């Protein structure tokens, strides 16, 4: 399928680097670009890129298009040579974790009784005696 584009990503062009500037006579020349600007009245962007195999007498703005922007754009994807990105190091990865807890305890209760006993008990004498006689 794949037939209506929602969304697209925007190229970038990056100072310092060089870049690949078309050329009058289908081919590419490698050029350094010097900065970056854009353009207002016209609305369009520029960059000044130094071919470093040509001439001092040069160093002239070019646009985006007009230089190598990714496999998209270039003079053939035949057979392209090129190493990959050049670069090892400690990756972003982590993810601490820790947790704990502890709980205790114990009832407790005292009881006691008694009772009450007698004291001491007894009883007397009864008597008694005749007159007569």
């Amino acid at each position: 399928g794949s037939s209506g584009s929602s969304g697209e990503p925007e190229v970038t062009v990056e100072i310092g680097e060089t870049y690949l500037c078309r050329r009058p006579d289908s081919t590419w020349h490698s050029a350094e670009v010097i900065q970056s600007r854009v353009n207002d009245q016209e609305g369009r962007e520029e960059f000044y890129v130094h071919y470093v195999g040509f001439n001092r007498r040069l160093d002239e703005w070019v646009d985006k298009n007009r230089l190598a922007l990714t496999k998209t754009v270039k003079d053939a994807v035949q057979k392209n040579s090129e190493k990959y990105l050049s670069e090892l190091a400690e990756q972003p990865e982590r993810k601490i974790t820790r947790n704990q807890k502890r709980k205790h305890d114990e009832i407790n209760h005292v009881q006691k009784t008694y009772a009450e006993m007698d004291p001491t008990t007894a009883a007397l004498e009864k008597e008694s005696g005749p007159s007569s006689g």
